[PDB]
């Protein structure tokens, strides 16, 4: 009553750390894996983390996952999705939903395949470099959000949760956009 959801992501996030102990909610949902994983800062405790199923994986994306962050100073739900864009390169989409000051920071990451491993880019510039390479604009990037946030795990949500909110309204958020003026 005094800490009911502001939008869609205190919707998840509640009810996750509701349940997660428990019965995940996320068990509702056919098309995820629950995983639990070590927490860093307490060495008793695992942390749940969704990973969508290859079954349930489209055309070029390689992950689609959902990490939670309940024991951090700066907590917070993580859902993140990556697509192939061009040979051993992948586009990560990153937004993560920040409790304390009820923001969605949406950014976009790189990663490059170097056989085994994948290394990582964050940079502004040179994640810029590599979608103007591949070409994809900042339109392109609100399509991917929108395909796979909006009406995949969003609604999958929805699937499973009797939601206040919805894919398209989510309710009393800050939204930021790193793209917005790409």
């Amino acid at each position: 009553p005094m800490n009911q959801p502001k939008n869609i992501f205190d919707e998840i996030y509640q009810e996750t750390e509701k349940t997660y102990r428990l019965n995940n909610i996320f068990n509702k949902l056919t098309d995820v894996e629950v995983h639990s994983y070590q927490e860093y800062s307490d060495d008793s405790k695992f942390y749940p983390s969704i990973l969508y199923k290859d079954i349930a994986k489209t055309g070029n994306y390689t992950k689609i996952a959902i990490d939670f962050s309940f024991l951090n100073k700066n907590n917070n739900i993580l859902i993140y999705f990556e697509k192939e864009i061009g040979p051993n390169v992948r586009v990560r989409i990153w937004n993560k939903y920040t409790r304390q000051d009820r923001t969605l920071t949406k950014s976009v990451k790189i990663a490059l395949e170097k056989g085994d491993s994948d290394k990582y880019i964050e940079d502004e510039t040179q994640v810029r470099a590599y979608l103007k390479k591949y070409g994809i604009t900042a339109k392109d990037l609100d399509a991917h959000y929108e395909k796979i946030v909006n009406q995949k795990v969003l609604k999958d949500w929805c699937s499973i949760y009797k939601s206040k909110y919805s894919p398209k309204d989510y309710g009393q958020v800050t939204v930021k956009m790193q793209w917005e003026k790409w």
